[PDB]
């Protein structure tokens, strides 16, 4: 190999170091919502014994 | 030999004094002249490198 060659390691790894990734803050957050699910179905089955 | 041979002896390395050779300094020229060809490919290389 030869400079060229070498030179465009060092850019590719340079590349890679600024790659466009997906957001993995949004399956985060889609993670963190689960709270508002099990606590609203808990609400919707206190409601109902009161009721009853 | 005689006068005439001493003296044309005389002529002749007049004559070896003055030829015509070829003019190096072309030669010179040419070797200088890879400066240029060798930084020219290098600006090649990192233009290259920098758009990559």
């Amino acid at each position: 190999f030869t400079l060229i060659e070498l030179m465009i390691v060092v850019a590719i790894i340079g590349i890679l170091a600024a790659i466009a990734i997906p957001n993995f803050i949004k399956f985060q957050a889609r993670s963190k919502q689960s709270e508002a699910k099990t606590n609203l179905k808990a609400l919707y089955t206190a409601q109902k014994s009161f009721f009853s």
